[PDB]
């Protein structure tokens, strides 16, 4: 027999679980992309039509706040986990593992992968995310901060640039809203994102949150 | 341990060798991935060497006159009927044969590849009238790095045999090799010649299996 | 018959060791990184606190001699009876140790070594005379050069430096490199500046590389 994705017999990925299992339904299961031990497996959801290995953030938000204040009026991309108060960069699988074995876990999947995705949401109060649509530009667009030391930008290098999905942020309504970005690869390697610099923030009245999607592998 | 059968594969034929010195030479069923055994690939193992040979699909580029019109053309970006080679039983969906090639290209001590260009009036790497390789094809690798007559010596293609270097209106070959310690580099996906668009100039290619160790 | 680390039934890696055994101490196991036949795994030493793998070189060390007469020079490309080092058991062939290298790799967050240059005459890294480190010895990584100065991702860092001064005795500098990247070890080769005079000499403990 062949493992069935539970804690006490994980497969290796959710890919291998819909080859050998194609009886089951998109859901939680237990994987091991490491194999050996079984004791060390990853909790993920599998979603059998694809038969990609999503693994969830920890924490999945960062909270509605005003995060950054640089009232020189200037305007500049802020890593939010590397320069803010409060700050972090996100993490992935198991609260419980240690943070080396989820490293180890994520570094088979992204290495020996086919192709990865996420998504992540910026919640937006008077900050512009993507497009502005005073100039119909996106030179004030936020970045996101890869796994392989690279960014995910609105432009330049096409093997880099993110795609949107929704925005809703491209005006200071003093309303909130939100603006979804997708980075979508076959280098999986570059995944998953680590951090977040938004561009249009400082001001008094300026504020975001985040909602940090997982990382999908195939 | 593992026999090398469709029903039980072994991970490689380097493990296949180690595990069972008496077997020889020939097709086995391998498993790179591990995990689950049902996507298991169809390989030859040379037990000589340990192996693991993965024959390219379809195997070749048959003889025509494929481009009119100097300058490399890509055979599977340019050209009419046009394609990239492809690894790993047909029957398996993509992604997974990526992954089963990923295995091997991440974590194999060395690869190799052979590929021979058939030509008729068609220079593949010396012109024997001006003594140079300025002429000489190109390969196109899986890390979107080229292989060459001439440049970075880490990228640059070693030939075995070369009977293309006139135009004789007959047929011969050239055959190509590139080599490596960086497995990821191959396998080759597209060839591209320079000396065509002729009326005269025809070429077929035959795509050697890519060999992890 | 849970893997237990003897040669018979080895255990994927010293990390996995432990995680399946968590009783287990520290001391020498059989693991197999690359898995399938369990016939070519390695004997390694587990440091079972830390969950790290240690592969020691073969050999181990570099006799204390008067290696070269009257640059930079490479221990294992140049100097009569140099040699590279090597890691992994020397009856396992070469390809067969590289791929366990390279799985060892895939298993690990990060990795480290250290190396210990005993030094007669032999500036390794501080000269006294001179209070800088240009006369530092430099080391060869696998895929790339560690240094004393560069690029900060490329340098070592040292944990004693005995080296310091001419004095005509024996003592030893010791150097460590730790990264992220581990590919970049194990360390390959040793390039000593300050040498031969006819009273210089050197040897070399090379440290196991270690992966967590
Ligand atoms: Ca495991
Ligand atoms: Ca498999
Ligand atoms: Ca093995």
């Amino acid at each position: 027999i062949s493992p069935d994705g539970s804690r006490k017999n994980p497969a290796r990925n959710c890919r291998d679980l819909k080859f050998c299992h194609p009886e089951l339904k998109s859901g939680e299961y237990w994987v091991d992309p490491n194999q050996g031990c079984k004791l060390d497996a990853i909790k993920v959801f599998c979603n059998m039509e694809t038969g990609e290995t999503c693994i969830s953030a920890n924490p999945l938000n960062v909270p509605r706040k005003h995060w950054w204040t640089d009232s020189s009026a200037e305007k500049k991309h802020v890593w939010f986990g590397e320069s803010m108060d409060g700050g972090f960069q996100f993490s992935y699988g198991n609260p419980e593992l240690p943070e080396d074995v989820l490293d180890v876990q994520l570094a088979f999947l992204r290495l020996l992968s086919s192709r990865a995705s996420q998504q992540i949401t910026y919640h937006c109060k008077n900050s512009i995310a993507y497009m502005d649509q005073a100039s119909g530009n996106v030179k004030k667009a936020l970045k996101l901060m890869g796994s392989n030391e690279g960014e995910f930008k609105a432009e330049g290098n096409s093997k880099f640039t993110y795609t949107v999905l929704e925005d809703g942020c491209t005006k200071h309504t003093g309303e909130w809203s939100k603006t979804v970005f997708e980075y979508r690869t076959r280098k999986a390697v570059r995944l998953p994102i680590v951090d977040i610099a938004p561009y249009d923030i400082g001001g008094p009245d300026q504020e975001f949150g985040v909602d940090v999607g997982p990382v999908c592998f195939l």
